[PDB]
């Protein structure tokens, strides 16, 4: 019993051009994808929507968790679920359309979008921290904080997405989930704690500052979190790493954001700031 709309799988099929997997640029409907499904642009009730079409019973479990979590969690910095479909060939989740896609894609300037300014990145960092704070205050652990899970609306406001693996908040688990290049050491060992979301958020902050992905094989070092070491050893400077695709960054506020990222990335979970402290530091930054 939720306020979400039950759609016919056939209507979602019809409005996405039969789930046309080609990218939007070449005439299709595919906007992106991530582990459990493909995300399509649709048009329902005169409204643009995003339709995510999703092992086995575990997939139904992530569909149910996404719905249960979204019913309990509504906030300015969380993506809004509109409805779902379970009556056809496959499970679908329907959301408000995010015209600016994901932070990951906007940082890479995917499809030719202009680089995000430093002014916009600071607003995005603050928004995402506000969304995590809401989750934590409501005893939820996201478990998959990453730039692909921070969406951007019509005003480039950060909207946290993908609540399929979210947990009710420390304990251990037999099923270790998350994205390795963003995971805290205790999460890779099976610990479940909101302290891990802070670590993953530190990685997202490093992506915002540098414009670099969390992992790059043909790059060296391959993992972004390792720059914290290059810098502390005075081998490099955060300045050497600032994204060159901005014309408005200023050293002081960049260094304040790097300081927050550095505190988030403490290897010892108990030494990390909690989300309230992170929100505060990002507010003083601006
Ligand atoms: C709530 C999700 C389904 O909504 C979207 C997701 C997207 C996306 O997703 C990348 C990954 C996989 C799913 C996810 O949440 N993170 N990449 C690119 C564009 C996306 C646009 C929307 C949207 N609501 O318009």
């Amino acid at each position: 019993d939720t306020r979400f709309h039950s759609f016919s799988f056939y209507e979602l099929k019809n409005v996405t051009n039969n789930f046309d997997e080609r990218p939007i640029s070449v005439g299709g409907n595919k906007m992106g994808e991530g582990g459990f499904g493909v995300v399509y642009k649709g048009y329902v009730n005169n409204t643009t929507v995003a339709v995510k079409k999703l092992t086995t019973e575990e997939l139904k479990q992530q569909f149910d968790q996404e719905i249960k979590v979204m019913a309990k969690c509504q906030h300015e910095n969380l993506v809004e679920l509109l409805g779902f479909s379970s009556d056809g060939d496959d499970l679908c989740l329907v959301y408000v359309y995010m015209p600016n896609g994901s932070l990951l894609d906007r940082l890479s300037c995917l499809d030719g979008t202009p680089p995000l300014s430093w002014h916009m990145r600071c607003k995005i960092a603050q928004g995402a921290a506000n969304g995590i704070n809401f989750l934590h205050e409501n005893h939820h652990i996201h478990r998959d904080i990453k730039s692909a899970n921070i969406l951007l609306d019509e005003a480039f406001t950060a909207k946290i997405s993908d609540f399929g693996l979210a947990r009710a908040s420390t304990v251990m688990t037999s099923r270790i989930v998350g994205t390795t290049a963003y995971m805290a050491p205790e999460a890779l060992r099976g610990e479940i704690t909101p302290k891990s979301d802070i670590y993953s958020f530190g990685v997202v902050l490093l992506e915002i500052i540098t414009g670099l992905p969390a992992v790059d094989e043909h790059r060296e070092p391959q993992l972004l979190l390792d720059i914290k070491e290059e810098i502390e050893d005075e081998e490099k400077t955060i300045e050497d790493y600032i994204d060159k695709k901005m014309n408005d960054a200023d050293s002081t506020s960049v260094e304040a954001m790097y300081s927050v990222a550095s505190q988030c990335l403490h290897e010892k979970k108990n030494k990390r700031p909690d989300i309230k402290k992170v929100q505060q530091l990002l507010q003083e930054m601006t």
